[PDB]
C-alpha cells in the first residue's frame, strides 16, 4: 500500500516507538482541573504526579487555543503517553510532557466499560485479536487512548517494533479507528516523524476524540 516502511526508521526512532508503546508508563487520571495555561496552546497541570516520581508538573500541548479553551477550567480526565526528553517547558527536570489525551469528565463515564473490537489482518490472513485488548470507560475517547492499547498488543503478539533480527517481521502497517459516524481516523504504524518522543508523540496533538459506542479498529500488517 501507500504505507511507510520500517526501513527508513532510525534505530532510535524504532526504539523510542517501542518504549512509548510498550516500555513506558501512560498518564491516566480522573477529574483533574487546571486553570494554568502556558504559551498560547498548552495547559500546565501543576503537581500532576501525586506519587514521589521524577516529574511533578505535566505540560499538555494541543494544536490550538480552541482546544485549550475547551478544557481550561473544566474537570478533565487524562490518558496518554508523557515524556521527559526535550520536554520544552517551565519547571526544569520536573515538567513532563504530553500531547492532548485530555477528555471532558462529566457525563462521559460509561455504565459498563466498552471493549473496542479490533479486526486484524496479517498479509491478508485475518488473525483474531482478544476482545479485552482495547477497552475504554469513556463514551467519547481520545484516539491516543485507544491507540496506546491497540499498539501494545501488536508489540506483544507481533513484535512490531523489533529489530528484524529479534522477530520484527511486519515491515509496514496501518491502524484504523473506524467510527459509526464521522470518517475513520487512520494511522501509519511507521509514519511518525523524528526519533524522539517530542516529535513521535506529536501525532496526538490534535486531541482527536471519537465515539466509543458502536465503533471498532482495523489493523493491517504486511511482512513485506
Ligand atoms: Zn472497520
Amino acid at each position: 500500500k501507500d504505507l511507510r516502511k520500517k526501513s527508513e526508521l532510525q534505530g532510535t526512532a524504532l526504539g523510542n516507538l517501542k518504549q512509548i508503546y510498550y516500555y513506558n508508563e501512560k498518564a491516566k487520571t480522573e477529574n483533574k482541573e487546571s486553570h494554568d495555561q502556558f504559551l498560547q496552546h498548552t495547559i500546565l497541570f501543576k503537581g500532576f504526579f501525586t506519587d514521589h516520581s521524577w516529574y511533578n508538573d505535566l505540560l499538555v500541548d494541543f494544536d490550538s487555543k480552541d482546544i485549550v479553551d475547551k478544557y481550561k477550567g473544566k474537570k478533565v480526565d487524562l490518558y496518554g503517553a508523557y515524556y521527559g526528553y526535550q520536554c520544552a517547558g517551565g519547571t526544569p527536570n520536573k515538567t513532563a510532557c504530553m500531547y492532548g489525551g485530555v477528555t471532558l469528565h462529566d457525563n462521559n463515564r460509561l455504565t459498563e466499560e466498552k471493549k473496542v473490537p479490533i479486526n486484524l489482518w496479517l498479509d491478508g490472513k485475518q488473525n483474531t485479536v482478544p476482545l479485552e485488548t482495547v477497552k475504554t470507560n469513556k463514551k467519547n475517547v481520545t484516539v491516543q487512548e485507544l491507540d496506546l492499547q491497540a499498539r501494545r498488543y501488536l508489540q506483544e503478539k507481533y513484535n512490531l517494533y523489533n529489530s528484524d533480527v529479534f522477530d520484527g517481521k511486519v515491515q509496514r502497517g496501518l491502524i484504523v479507528f473506524h467510527t459509526s459516524t464521522e470518517p475513520s481516523v487512520n494511522y501509519d504504524l511507521f509514519g511518525a516523524q523524528g526519533q524522539y518522543s517530542n516529535t513521535l508523540l506529536r501525532i496526538y496533538r490534535d486531541n482527536k476524540t471519537i465515539n466509543s459506542e458502536n465503533m471498532h479498529i482495523d489493523i493491517y500488517l504486511y511482512t513485506s
